């Protein structure tokens, strides 16, 4: 039952493009990629080659194919301890998934700051540009279970665990800069409304159902993050191509004791990019693991996810200087008013070895801060501080979840806590309490100070009566959705209209749709009217006369809110499909592959069957996938070289591949006789912006395609796609 | 610094006698003691001296005395993550106790065979007299909770984990050679009957209640082990002075495939010794931790518990040679018929560092066997095989309880099991199934063989129908109880009678007592009449005429069944109380301590207050405890030196000390005017056997006392003790 | 039939003095003692007389004495679903004990006010003397495990659950009027110092050990409750003869919104009474269930524990 | 047991039998039924041995396994008839 004689079962332990080798555990794929956290996990890494199969008690197994029975056709016997331990472990494999963010994908990496930030914070991980901090990052969706699809419309989580010399700091953020609700007390109501409805547990991974829109229509504080979710921000192309945000205002505390308010940002160095709805939704069917796969394969290829940490900083004396409350997590701070200061870079450069042990069991919690940081009274942040530790208790089995290897600090940890389920650490301290004399009071408290000090809270003044009451300053719900709307390009606005229209069409109770449209009329009447037209709703005279909400501190738009208004495209790590024929013109394929290689763009060679085809010069070309098996959904652009085009000219899958790519706004390039495919996408002979065509592939043809790919999608084609049957 | 300036907070890291120093974690008390398992635990041992106090995430704490509040008389705030982590861990410290044997005391040690047993077993741990195998041993009671008392009347558990090079072997035995029941189906019934009654949860630690004796009276198979429990075997002096037994017949399998039946024995090298019932019972009140303390203090003193492993071996062809079924766990194999062959020595030489992490979390299970051993169809053993894996699941939190450090093998273990709560090992195998080609099928099965082979079951023939039926050969209940009863000394018989008499007097429903007396009359009429007289019950003419059961294979006694018939007294590690007065004669004390020291016997110097006293010659004498503080129950003998005897002659506690010791059959030695105490225990002037007396405490005064100690207790005193008001 | 012909296996369902009859579940000893909470539990009470022995799935069992085997001296078979269920249930009977107060004894009863307290509180259970509120009360020690002894020297817990028409109110108190420490951040340190020491898990049920006195010596705020514990308050004669206190100042709030500060007390109508030390210590050996037994038997006798 | 939290999963409403169920099993996490039987073991006399075993019969009888003949040696072996 062995491996093939040629060694082809084992992936090369070097960087390789997606599809070139089977994927593997990180420590086998990239054994030389190290950091202090990855090294610390070596105590618990288990090999396998050359080892005997055993029970968990170390007894070697002779026959792992059969249960013990009284005769070979007889009953199974109770005394088969080998069968019993294997089946017992299997029967207890599953642990509860996370209440929210159950679907997620993670990797290891490292961070380092660009310069010391000691004038604004004493946090050790930001004190020295040459001090590197290992990280572990998990990206997630919010609503769906751990077996749900990746490219759903949803907010995404972006959680980073920094293993610092002064403790673990978890920055537990999302990919939009606000949340849906203002006070943690409402979190279970909001989550219950977006999650599958309770009688039948439908729908998975979707906010397109009555209960979500019922809640939104009755809680207008949700409308800002709803706008984000209905835009193409809700359907990122990759976890590499979305922004992150801590949402809450936190504090930085320097060695002099000065507090500065801060909001955290991650900027993707691969740039911002999103799918379009129909593409996203079909990809949940054709590849429900698309983002998990893309992240893993980018790290294997050396296309490491990179992100810049950024801080918006506000001095303490400017707390009340905006027209919204800084402590309101439904409000963003526009970068036109407070710029994001660049702070450091994070690089994700190694995949885990075992998804369950490292990803599934990782525990992130925003209460895990370090000296030099502090909280604020944001009432959503305040309630989060209760929930992360308590949940990690039923999910991970007990109070020792910090001893699960992925969660362990790499700095020292010593205290008087003892026992609890699955206790690993064996304490030798004669004392388990303090103050004690019997161990000379060790381990000891440490006064706060500029470095290596004990944690002390910032001594914020508190004055008020004990109340359950929302601050009046939080009761403004429409100005930030309007600012967002007006900062989007015209095509992004169209996609927001379509996202609300699609979702509310799936709400069965028509009055809920009408109440959402009335909320939209309080944001922008153009938006309201465009959604109402798709729902066959007519706005009333009163609704047409609602006064628009005020500008946000004088702003009419802020272009940093748009994905696309400011070009930021980076083609390295993108992928093109190359549709082969049985006699490819090898000069075209040479020119194509050379130009893609120079820009770090990968190729996938597709055909109508698997195996190999031979080019005109004898080059044998292995086929990555069939046209049906790896649809246009999964690539960024499509190139069709010349050769024997008659082999594929009448193939329905090949023609549909181009039609889907065209409808989804992807760049298409056709060389030579492949130009006959222009006819299937039912447009021009003089050509069209977005379709690169030439007698042969070459420097100029590839340059033009690569420039298209740098702009991500061909937005100009939008009006030509409603007629295409695809 | 809170430690005293003179360093007297820290115990000496060297062997010291009981009470000389405070006790400590084993690796701090005996850092030079090692073995392969202790060395492998080093990676999870945590120190304390010189480290900062932190959260579990490694953040240094500055103030561990106060919660975060809004003003120093204000409400506590939810953002106090340091308080929250500390209270959350504490809130979750407890795990379920074991269903039975919840009260237990454990130690590390090692085992070595005296010679290779390869002719009868291929078990690696028995293959070489130079091969030393680490062990971890837990002794326990059965019925009471983890917080119940040590010196109850009960069966004791004796469980040994051997960390072999071919797997963990757990020998999970008790301190009697049979069990109460024949088939595992009845275990919940028996245990429910012995355990506190379900309406009110009384009594703890005791079988002296209606439900236990109701079950016994209805299930005469229980009578053999009940006889053992009612004897002084139910009240051992120490875990170091009891026997252990595997109970079941197992098999040894050699390299040629030959099976030999085997029953396992532990022989205590300190000899056999037990308390008397009134002493045991009072000790549960004065020191409920007396056996746990004694085991720990013996190891800290260097009085290491030592046991010889022995095998009773029966050839396969002798399966049916006895009057009873070898597979019946209510029958013993008399050592007159099959002698115990010595196999090796186990020495327990290190205490744990942390009781919870190493004792509470240890998991022993008799299904953990290694190549060279195998099971038999004993129907109690068969059912045990189901129970120990399952229970260790709710108890220890999941299917990865072998990764808890004390449970881990020291030999390699590799397999395709994955996940489960609290998974520590991070598997790098590309495959999690076999057969596989992707990892060339590793880890791989191993054929059985003479050494280092895979486990294969012995191919025993099975023939019969699927039935729920007890074998007729098991249906004999009285002959082994009678052999036991006949093998006892007269004083041991008297204690058995008194054990039954006391227990049945606590049974509230009189017919249950009557039904039990009827079962006794099927064993031995003398026994049944003596118990009946104590209960005011008169035997009928029919009961007086029940034919005794037959002898066992012609035996009418076997002295190996008695604790005391064949003297095996060791005094090393025993303890003597020395009662001081305010002006002790130093020449007496010097003599006493010198002789005790030469024989390895400990002393505790007692008085009517703490502090010190001064001898006649000015020597300062440190007092260990007061008369009331360390009662006679806790020592093996009592010595009173001369001096100012009028200081203590009318001290009620000093008098009571001697009466208690006397009642409990302990040797008592009186020097000089300490002979005035004869009147308080009613001793005549010619003296009496068991009271050592003289003008001073030498020539042969110490030799006579140490001779009485070697014989444990003064049995011949028993007729005199009923008069003494104590 | 295994019961004796004369029926002396079954205690009479009428009050009887301690030792006169075997003790029995409450609903069999006193079937006509009722309150709203005891009546609401009727849906989950299960009987036994005249019913067949079954699996948990309702399958009747024919032989509850033997495992299924291949021949009557053969190996046990994995298809024995009856054995498997019965052993699986037994293997999971235990749950974690309480972190503190693990040893306790409980009874049902009821509470009634002497007068309407509406001028000081709007709490509905205090609003009318004819309003009866069921209670369930658990008394406990603090340090020992659930199988430790009753007459140790310790603080005792006195916890009452009031099943009111406006919600459950739990009054979770002890038998002395203060506690050992000031701020909850220190609770795990104090409890760890009083509990059995971590290396060897001794001593059970006792504060007479180095780490407790270490902490006391270093934390003089403890000294007041230590005084109480070393007095005979630390060794009550019975749960019926000790006082109870909520310890903390709470607030009462009336219908006008006025707050009054309040501390809560329970006064034993049987009076206050304690053991002496040598008697208490010896009793932990002769009857470690002494307090649990005394409470049960007092109720079976009609000597109901009463507290104001 | 691990999925549903303990050995009393039969008392979760959807899993409950609609016929009678009585036995001597007790306790476990999440125990809903409050047993009033003085006995939690059998054989017992203190409750006249109830609940009681029921012999097999044509209707409403105790379960008994069919007495199939077993013959062979203790082996980990796939029957050749399955190959
Ligand atoms: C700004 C608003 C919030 C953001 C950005 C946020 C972000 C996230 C992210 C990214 C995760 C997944 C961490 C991972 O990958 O494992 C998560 C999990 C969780 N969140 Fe939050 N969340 C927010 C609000 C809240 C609120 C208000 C609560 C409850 C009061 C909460 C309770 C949870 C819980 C229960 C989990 C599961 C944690 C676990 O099992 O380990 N979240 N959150
Ligand atoms: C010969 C008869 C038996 C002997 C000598 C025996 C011995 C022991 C001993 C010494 C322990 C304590 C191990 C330790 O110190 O942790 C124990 C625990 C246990 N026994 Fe047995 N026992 C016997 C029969 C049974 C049977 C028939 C069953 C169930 C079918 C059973 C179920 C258990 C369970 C559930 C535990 C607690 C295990 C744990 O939580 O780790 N015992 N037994
Ligand atoms: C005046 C001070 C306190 C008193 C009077 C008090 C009283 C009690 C009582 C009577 C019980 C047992 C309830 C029962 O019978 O089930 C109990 C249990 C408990 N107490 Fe407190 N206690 C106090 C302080 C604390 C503090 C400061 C903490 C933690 C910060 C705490 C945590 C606990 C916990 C964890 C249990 C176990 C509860 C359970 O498992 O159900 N106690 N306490």
């Amino acid at each position: 039952s062995l491996a093939p004689e040629d060694g082809s079962h084992r992936p090369a332990a070097e960087p390789t493009p997606p599809g070139a080798q089977p994927t593997a555990p990180g420590s086998l794929k990239a054994p030389d990629t190290r950091n202090e956290k990855l090294n610390s996990l070596e105590d618990v890494r288990k090999g396998s080659e050359n080892y005997a199969l055993t029970t968990n008690q170390g007894v070697r197994i002779a026959d792992d194919q059969n249960s013990l029975r009284a005769g070979s056709r007889g009953p199974t016997l109770l005394e088969d301890f080998i069968l019993r331990e294997k089946i017992t472990h299997f029967d207890h494999e599953r642990i509860p998934e996370r209440i929210v963010h159950a679907r997620g994908s993670a990797a290891h990496g490292y961070f380092q700051p660009y310069k010391s930030l000691s004038d604004i914070t004493k946090a050790d991980f930001l004190s020295d540009p040459n001090k590197i901090t290992p990280v572990f990052v998990r990206f997630s969706t919010v609503q769906g279970g751990a077996g749900s699809a990746d490219t759903v419309r949803d907010i995404r989580g972006f959680a980073t665990k920094f293993y610092t010399e002064e403790g673990i700091f978890d920055l537990v953020g999302n990919n939009t800069p606000i949340f849906f609700i203002q006070d943690a007390h409402k979190f279970p109501d909001f989550v219950h409304a977006v999650k599958p409805e309770p009688h039948w547990a439908i729908p998975q991974g979707q906010s397109a159902h009555d209960t979500f829109w019922d809640y939104v229509s009755l809680q207008p504080e949700t409308l800002h993050n709803v706008m984000w979710a209905m835009s193409d921000r809700g359907i990122p192309r990759s976890y590499r191509t979305m922004e992150g945000f801590g949402i809450h205002t936190f504090r930085l505390i320097n060695a002099e004791g000065k507090a500065t308010f801060v909001r955290f940002h991650w900027k993707p160095l691969a740039g911002k990019a999103s799918l379009v709805w129909d593409e996203a939704q079909k990809l949940t069917g054709r590849d429900p693991d698309f983002h998990r796969r893309e992240l893993w394969e980018a790290i294997e290829a050396g296309d490491f996810p990179e992100y810049e940490l950024g801080f918006q900083l506000i001095p303490e004396e400017d707390e009340f200087k905006f027209d919204f409350d800084l402590l309101d997590p439904t409000k963003l701070i526009p970068e036109e008013l407070v710029p994001v200061q660049r702070v450091g870079k994070m690089v994700l450069n190694r995949n885990p070895d075992n998804f369950f042990a490292e990803n599934e069991q990782a525990a992130f919690h925003p209460g895990h801060i370090v000296p030099g940081l502090d909280f604020t009274n944001d009432p959503l942040l305040q309630g989060r501080l209760y929930s992360y530790t308590d949940t990690q208790i039923s999910r991970l089995g007990g109070p020792n979840f910090h001893e699960i290897p992925i969660n362990r600090p790499t700095c020292p940890y010593h205290n008087f806590q003892r026992d609890g389920m699955h206790r690993m650490g064996i304490d030798t301290n004669p004392a388990n309490y303090e103050p004690n004399s019997i161990n000379d009071n060790w381990p000891r408290e440490t006064p706060p100070g500029p470095k290596r000090g004990g944690f002390e809270s910032y001594q914020e003044r508190v004055e008020g009566n004990k109340v359950r009451e929302r601050s009046p300053s939080f009761g403004e719900y429409y100005s930030h959705p309007r600012l967002f709307w007006l900062s989007q390009t015209p095509f992004e606005q169209r996609h927001i209209v379509d996202g609300f229209s699609f979702e509310l069409s799936k709400v069965v109770r028509p009055y809920i749709r009408e109440r959402v449209v009335d909320q939209l009329a309080h944001i922008d009447l153009t938006l309201a009217q465009a959604v109402a037209k798709n729902l066959g709703i007519e706005l009333t005279d009163d609704q047409l006369n609602i006064t628009p909400p005020p500008d946000v501190n004088g702003l009419k738009k802020d272009p940093s809110l748009s994905l696309y208004a400011i070009p930021d495209g980076d083609v390295k790590g993108r992928v093109v499909a190359i549709l082969l024929n049985d006699e490819v013109r090898s000069a075209d394929l040479l020119a194509i592959l050379k130009a893609l290689k120079a820009k770090g763009v990968h190729a996938k060679l597709l055909y109508s069957r698997m195996g190999e085809v031979t080019a005109d010069d004898g080059t044998v070309l292995p086929i990555a996938a069939t046209f049906a098996g790896a649809p246009s959904l999964t690539v960024d652009a499509v190139i069709v070289p010349c050769g024997n085009i008659a082999d594929i000219a009448d193939n329905g899958d090949a023609n549909y591949y181009l039609m889907e790519a065209y409808k989804h706004l992807k760049p298409i390039a056709l060389a030579g006789d492949a130009r006959k495919f222009k006819a299937t996408i039912k447009i021009a002979d003089q050509g069209e912006e977005g379709i690169v065509e030439a007698d042969s592939a070459d420097g100029s043809f590839m340059d033009e395609l690569l420039t298209l790919m740098a702009a991500h999608r061909v937005w100009s084609r939008i009006p030509k796609i409603d007629k295409i049957p695809a």
